């Protein structure tokens, strides 16, 4: 198992524009495209991602392409931030992987803004952080997702996703 596979399995691959949790504009294997409520506006992001005109449709290969960018800009995210690299540090090789599937889903300042979790796992406080983790709007949106995600930090293993 690998960060690749493992955020194939939490976003799927959807081939035509859809409305993710919160209701935005998303395509691919989990690319959010606008937070603006207008069609036409995702369907204009679109085109500029792709370079072609596209009609609100994409190819796997597309998705594909979109996907190696935002995992990259994940990584790189993270280790630019001076909140996130020293807990990205200090963490084991499945754990790194978790925090990775954060930033990908919400974004570096989104995750930078854990602050209390965050500093607990950083002090390796497993159990602490996983509480704490479960009371964020992010856990009570997207509740079966945030419990792999929680469950990889909890534990250090592979398990919740075999
Ligand atoms: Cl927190
Ligand atoms: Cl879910």
């Amino acid at each position: 198992m690998n960060i690749f596979e493992m955020l194939r399995i939490d976003e799927g691959l959807r081939l035509k524009i859809y409305k993710d949790t919160e209701g935005y504009y998303t395509i691919g294997i989990g690319h959010l495209l606008t937070k603006s409520p207008s069609l036409a506006a995702a369907k204009a992001a679109l085109a500029a991602a792709i370079g072609r005109n596209t009609n609100g449709v994409i190819t796997k290969d597309e998705a594909e392409k979109l996907f190696n960018q935002d995992v990259d800009a994940a990584v790189r995210g993270i280790l630019r931030n001076a909140k996130l690299k020293p807990v990205y540090d200090s963490l084991d090789a499945v754990r790194r992987a978790a925090l990775i599937n954060m930033v990908f889903q919400m974004g570096e300042t989104g995750v930078a803004g854990f602050t209390n979790s965050l500093r607990m796992l950083q002090q390796k406080r497993w159990a602490a952080a996983a509480a704490a983790l479960a009371k964020s709007r992010w856990y009570n949106q997207t509740p079966n997702r945030a419990k792999r995600v929680i469950t990889t930090f909890r534990t250090g293993t592979w398990d919740a996703y075999k």
